[PDB]
């Protein structure tokens, strides 16, 4: 019964176009056609992103919602694109990146931005069976949209769940992808893991209105409902008022090679 369960419920009344249009509406999204060429080209010394997922990350750590330090641990990893960016940043010594790259799971991809040579990618690994290791950052960016609420709600909390053993091992950052903040399950799990460990959920601009992605990142403490309740509210009025205007921005560009010494 919370507003982001309605706007779920609404989000699948849309008819095709409707939902097309809505999608984008007012979002702000990087633009991907340089870095599309350049990896359709096989170019690994040109600083572009492998995914989207970069400039998401960049979006949190410039603004200090998670601080990019020491041992860093970033689960479902997919192409790379949170590994890439951290193993940039001069405040990380090393990258441990875990993805299933597997039966239609992206695979890493191998790209030589700064950094590439302190990063660990392992395939075939289901992370809620990796047994945690010790790191200083945690990431994860899992959580498969469904159209049924009661999924996406099992599939945050499961992530939750998961995370929660990590953080348990003592961690001083952490950005994770929480799939449907907006069910009441969830929201109860961030109160008890923000009194636990500090922290609140956040919305990434570069999220897509289809899906009320939020990340538990530990740079901001803040009321979770309420936050969790504005991005409903945003996320209602743009149902309302569809017009698919969307504002591009640029993508991100690394510096190359390999960090040494
Ligand atoms: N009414 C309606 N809802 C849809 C349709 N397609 C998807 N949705 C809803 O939109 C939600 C968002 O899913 P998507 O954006 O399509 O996929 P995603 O994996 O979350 O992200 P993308 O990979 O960028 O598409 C789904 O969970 C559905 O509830 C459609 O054709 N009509
Ligand atoms: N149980 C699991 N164990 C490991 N990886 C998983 C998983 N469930 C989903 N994944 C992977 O998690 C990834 C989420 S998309 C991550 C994108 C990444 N942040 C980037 O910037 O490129 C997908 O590749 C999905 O295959």
């Amino acid at each position: 019964k919370t507003l982001g369960e309605v706007w779920k419920r609404e989000l699948n009344l849309l008819d095709k176009r409707q939902f097309e249009l809505y999608k984008r509406t007012d979002i702000v999204e990087v633009d991907r056609d340089t870095a599309r060429r350049h990896l359709a080209e096989g170019k690994v010394d040109t600083g572009v992103a492998v995914s989207r997922g970069t400039a998401k990350l960049r979006w949190f750590h410039e603004r200090g919602y998670v601080k990019l330090e020491g041992r860093v641990i970033d689960l479902g990893c997919g192409r790379g694109g949170w590994c890439y960016y951290a193993a940039a940043q001069k405040e990380v010594s090393g990258v441990k990146g875990f993805t299933l790259g597997r039966d239609g799971h992206e695979k890493p991809m191998n790209v030589q931005s700064l950094g590439w040579n302190i990063i660990t990618f392992k395939d075939k690994t289901d992370i809620h069976r990796l047994e945690p290791v010790k790191c200083d950052t945690l990431l994860c960016d899992i959580g498969e949209s469904s159209s049924s609420s009661v999924t996406e709600g099992e599939r945050t909390v499961r992530v939750l769940d998961t995370v929660e053993k990590w953080l348990a091992c003592g961690v001083d950052n952490f950005c994770v992808k929480v799939l449907a903040p907006y069910m009441p399950d969830v929201l109860e799990k961030l109160e008890l893991l923000q009194r636990r460990f500090g922290g609140t959920v956040i919305r990434n601009p570069l999220s897509r209105n289809s899906t009320h992605e939020m990340y538990y990142v530990s740079g901001a403490r803040s009321n979770v409902t309420f936050t969790v309740n504005q991005t409903s509210r945003l996320l209602m009025r743009r149902m309302r008022r569809p017009t698919g205007k969307v504002t591009l921005e640029a993508d991100v560009i690394l510096p190359i090679g390999t960090r040494s010494v």
